[PDB]
């Protein structure tokens, strides 16, 4: 017989260790350890997420006829890891083999790797097929390419699937469609919430209850826990809002923190959806006249190009990639990260609705909490362990080439992105986060100054020898060289004061 170990994030009917099961005389492996629910401090609706998720599942497949051992967080005999219960479940059951998918993180695959070993049974570790390049085939694509860029890598995966392909040339013309704000839209639909379900209740309570120092909130759980539900989602994603996802791309809005986005990372990432299946949609929606070519290839390419890279990059990388740091930044994340709690609106407001929803979008993640980090000189370390944590589709393979290759650029441009640092200009400029904030995102110095514009020059200069030769950087180095000695020096010292509040904020916590 055999043992088939399915983790939290693959939770998919058509996962690979299910091919060949018997389901007769085999058995499915599922559970909830306090490893996996400790290595980082997840946000409480994540975990609840999950273990929801991870339930309704092992149920799922018991419906589909076959035989699921599931073991729960509260559990007595509850062995603590993937390896622990692995254990007790091969004194269970006997096995003469297991078989498990590949896992997302080093830490999981390291702790896989080891289960031949340690138990003296064959163990087929099966490559994902839920992902377009497995790593091998990455492996060759990056093989004596000296600059790796996404551009690139996305150009073979629409060859790869012909999504959005006329033979061999790109529909309309042009590989991609590549920004303004929004205004506000009182007639911009909600998008769709769940109530919890009896299962989803009791989890809820379970995580408050063993979790209660977690980040975040769990008040009005909304998530999809179920394969239905999470198609559900991407239904309305599709009819409510793909046909305005380019035009609003890059916006934020103080009372819209969903916009035209699909919310849908938390359930491609663990199984409930998948990546291609909701590709395909879009393009169907497309032919069908239901969305602009922008928005479609726009969507799209975020699913094919950038998630796929991400991937890619983070297991090209190697385990230490979350070891760099380029500009050789130690100082530790401000503490109203946790709390939300600051007078810069934009972080305040961004930072809350991660408390609140377990869920900010991209460009939030990259212009507002990221762009913080990074002209703060925070530890990339410190970064990636909050991302990591806060978010209900976080998992290192995605997290950690977002927040060390993107965000702060602390692989030194590796995954072919360019620094984005930006001003409070920006910030006003694509947000309405400025019209309600205490600060001027038009004054650089002054108690009334927006804290970003003088630590962005603050940025510029201390990184300058590292920073001076990237092109994207060209025009505000010579800005700031037509600058006196004077304002240069009184740029620096406001940026200094500022730092010097977060040291002083740091020590006694
Ligand atoms: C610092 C930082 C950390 C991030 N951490 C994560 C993470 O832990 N998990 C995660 O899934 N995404 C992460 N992202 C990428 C992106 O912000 C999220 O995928 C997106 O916010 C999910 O919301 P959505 O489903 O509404 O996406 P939409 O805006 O609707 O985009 C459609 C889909 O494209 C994918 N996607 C879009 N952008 C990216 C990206 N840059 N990388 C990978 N996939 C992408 C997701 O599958 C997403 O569902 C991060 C980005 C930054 C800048
Ligand atoms: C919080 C959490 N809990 C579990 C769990 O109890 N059991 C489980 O199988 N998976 C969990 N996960 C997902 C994993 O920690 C890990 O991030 C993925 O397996 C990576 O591929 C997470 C994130
Ligand atoms: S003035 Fe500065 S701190 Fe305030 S909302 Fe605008 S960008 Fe954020
Ligand atoms: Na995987």
């Amino acid at each position: 017989s055999q043992l088939v170990l399915i983790l939290g994030d693959q939770l998919s009917p058509s996962i690979a260790a299910l091919d060949g099961v018997d389901k007769k005389q085999d058995t499915i492996v599922l559970c909830e350890v306090m490893a996996e629910a400790s290595y980082v401090g997840h946000h409480k609706k994540k975990i609840a997420f999950i273990f929801s998720a991870m339930r309704h599942f092992a149920e799922e497949l018991r419906g589909e006829g076959y035989r699921v051992r599931y073991t729960r967080i509260d559990d007595a005999d509850n062995a603590g890891s993937f390896t622990g219960e692995v254990k007790r479940a091969i004194d269970d059951l006997t096995p003469s083999r297991i078989c498990v998918t590949e896992p997302g993180e080093w830490r999981v695959r390291s702790e896989m790797d080891g289960f031949a070993g340690a138990f003296g049974i064959q163990v087929d570790i099966r490559s994902d097929r839920r992902f377009l390049s497995s790593h091998g085939e990455f492996r060759n694509w990056a093989a004596g390419r000296k600059s790796l860029t996404m551009e690139y890598f996305y150009r073979e995966m629409r060859r790869k699937t012909g999504l959005l392909m006329n033979g061999e040339q790109p529909v309309g013309g042009r590989w991609n469609f590549d920004r303004q704000p929004a205004r506000p839209d009182l007639l911009r639909p909600k998008h769709p919430v769940f109530a919890p379900d009896k299962i989803t209740k009791e989890v809820i309570d379970t995580v408050e209850r063993l979790f209660p120092d977690n980040f975040g909130k769990l008040e009005n759980f909304g998530f999809a826990v179920t394969r239905t539900d999470a198609e559900r989602a991407l239904s309305a994603f599709i009819d409510d809002f793909l046909c305005n996802f380019g035009a609003t791309q890059d916006a934020m809005l103080q009372d819209d923190p969903n916009l035209n986005h699909s919310l849908l990372s938390f359930y491609i990432n663990c199984g409930l959806l998948d990546a291609l299946d909701v590709c395909k949609a879009a393009e169907r929606a497309y032919h069908e006249g239901g969305a602009p070519l922008n928005a479609v290839e726009g969507f799209i390419r975020q699913i094919i190009g950038w998630r796929e890279y991400m991937r890619g990059i983070y297991w090209l990388a190697g385990p230490d990639y979350v070891d760099s740091n380029f500009f050789e930044n130690d100082r530790s994340l401000p503490v109203f990260y946790w709390t939300g709690k600051t007078h810069m609106n934009c972080m305040a407001k961004v930072i809350t609705e991660t408390i609140e929803n377990a869920y900010a979008h991209h460009i939030q993640r990259l212009m507002i909490t990221g762009n913080f980090a990074l002209l703060a000189g925070i530890d990339p370390k410190a970064v990636h362990r909050w991302y990591l944590e806060v978010y209900a589709d976080a998992y290192e393979w995605v997290e950690l080439p977002n927040v060390i290759g993107m965000s702060q650029f602390a692989d030194g441009g590796f995954l072919g992105t360019k620094p984005y640092a930006a001003s409070g200009n920006y910030i006003n400029r694509m947000s309405d986060y400025c019209d309600t904030c205490r600060y001027d995102p038009k004054e650089r110095l002054g108690d009334n100054a927006c804290p970003f514009n003088a630590l962005y020059w603050d940025f510029l200069a201390r990184n300058r020898e590292k920073l001076k030769s990237n092109h994207r950087l060209a025009q505000p180095y010579a800005t700031w060289a037509r600058m006196s000695e004077d304002v240069r020096h009184d740029l620096r010292a406001k940026a200094a004061a500022f730092l010097r509040k977060l040291d002083a904020a740091a020590l006694e916590h």
